[PDB]
Parts: C-alpha cells; sequence; structure tokens
C-alpha cells in the first residue's frame, strides 16, 4: 500500500501493520526516507523532510490518514533531509529527538535546535510501538544515529547505510570514512538479527545493505 500526494514528490509505504516509510523529493529530484510510525497514541516519525514545505506537508498527510497527530520525532542526524523541518515540527509542538551532538551541529548549519536528550543507547516507548536509539560512532557524518524497532527487528541505518543500487557514499565533506567502518561494525555486533534494513535513499532491503555499505568503504 502507497500513498502519494498530488505532485508525486511525496510518498507513504506500509512495511507492515504500524511501521510505514516516508520518501520525499528534494529538487537539486533526490529521495529521501524515515519512518512513520502509527501507535496508540499518536504518530511518531524518524526524521523529518529536505525542508518546512515538504514537512508540513509530509505531516499534515500522516495525520489526515491516521487521524491522529504526530507527538514526536527522531532526527538522526543534522543535514537538511532528516532536520529540514525543525522549524515545523517545534510550531506544531512536535517534540524532535536527537543526541546533544547532533542538537549542537544543528545550530552550527543555522538549523533551530532540536531536543539533544538521546544518549548512546536510549530505549522509548509511544503507547505499545517500542524504538531504540543507538548511536553507532562517526559514519556519514559524526552525529548519525541509527533506529531500531526491537518487535520487528527493523533497523533504520539512515544515510550510514547505502542502498543496493548505490555504488556512491554521497557527501562526504562532513563524513569520518576511516571510522564509517567501525560504526557498520558496532550495529552489525549489536544487532545479531535484522530482518528489514531501511537506508537513508533507496529500496528497503536487509543486512546485506550493511555488508554492501562496508564494501563501498574498503
Ligand atoms: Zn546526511
Ligand atoms: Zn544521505
Amino acid at each position: 500500500t502507497v500513498i502519494k500526494n498530488e505532485t508525486g514528490t511525496i510518498s507513504i509505504s506500509q512495511l507492515n501493520k504500524n511501521v510505514w516509510v516516508h520518501t520525499e523529493l528534494g529538487s537539486f529530484a533526490v529521495p529521501s526516507n524515515g519512518l512513520v510510525l502509527n501507535t496508540s497514541k499518536g504518530l511518531v516519525l524518524v526524521d523529518s523532510s529536505w525542508d518546512d514545505k515538504l514537512t508540513k506537508e509530509l505531516i499534515e498527510m500522516v495525520e489526515k490518514k491516521f487521524q491522529k497527530r504526530v507527538t514526536d520525532v527522531i532526527i538522526t542526524h543534522a543535514h537538511a533531509d532528516c532536520i529540514g523541518g525543525i522549524k515545523t515540527l517545534k510550531e506544531r509542538g512536535i517534540k524532535a529527538h536527537s543526541t546533544a551532538l547532533t542538537a549542537e551541529l544543528a545550530k552550527k548549519n543555522g538549523y533551530e535546535e532540536p531536543l539533544g536528550d538521546l544518549q548512546t543507547v536510549t530505549n522509548l516507548k509511544f503507547g505499545n510501538m517500542k524504538v531504540e536509539t543507538f548511536y553507532p560512532g562517526k559514519g556519514h557524518t559524526e552525529d548519525n544515529i541509527v533506529v531500531w524497532l526491537p518487535q520487528y527487528n527493523i533497523l533504520v541505518g539512515g544515510c550510514l547505510v547505502k542502498s543496493t543500487s548505490a555504488k556512491d557514499l554521497g557527501n562526504v565533506a562532513d563524513a569520518y570514512v576511516n571510522e564509517w567502518s567501525t560504526s557498520i561494525e558496532n550495529v552489525l555486533k549489536r544487532y545479531r538479527n535484522i530482518n528489514a534494513v531501511v537506508p537513508g535513499h533507496g529500496e528497503v532491503g536487509d543486512k546485506g545493505l550493511l555488508l554492501h555499505t562496508l564494501d563501498l568503504l574498503k
């Protein structure tokens, strides 16, 4: 099941029951993924979108479909594709969770500041939905974190994991290429039984995406 907006720039795909993947296209047409979690107590998103226009539209779209409000959003790192609509979240009473590092880099990049509440390992529970945020170390960026849904064994790798047809690591000006490999290793050592892994850009895959990325980093 895929729900799209009129322009075709924003789509929502269902991984299963309460887990959907949201994708938006930014102009430069670059796609970026995040998650939408339908819980008994509001909608929880993993990352926003490129800017406030797309983010506001993404939000008013999932709130319309699920007839609930987006209560929280987990920002995986301080780049436009993840923290682009931080302003939109803050004026709608939506909590923008992030590590302290992500929060400071956000301000350094001219974005409004998120909560900076996530520690290296943080477990959040929204209704019956369980979420785990993990900072594996420096990789795509210095602050990048991954998200893990223990009930589905779904891992949101974010820009730290490349899709299967991506042969380019992407922007490495802010990246730590040498440490990237160790950081993926920490994710692999931490989560032994992964089912699906969502890349920052691209189709949902499996742990083979982490191996693929380690290959690109060699
Ligand atoms: Zn990025
Ligand atoms: Zn990226």
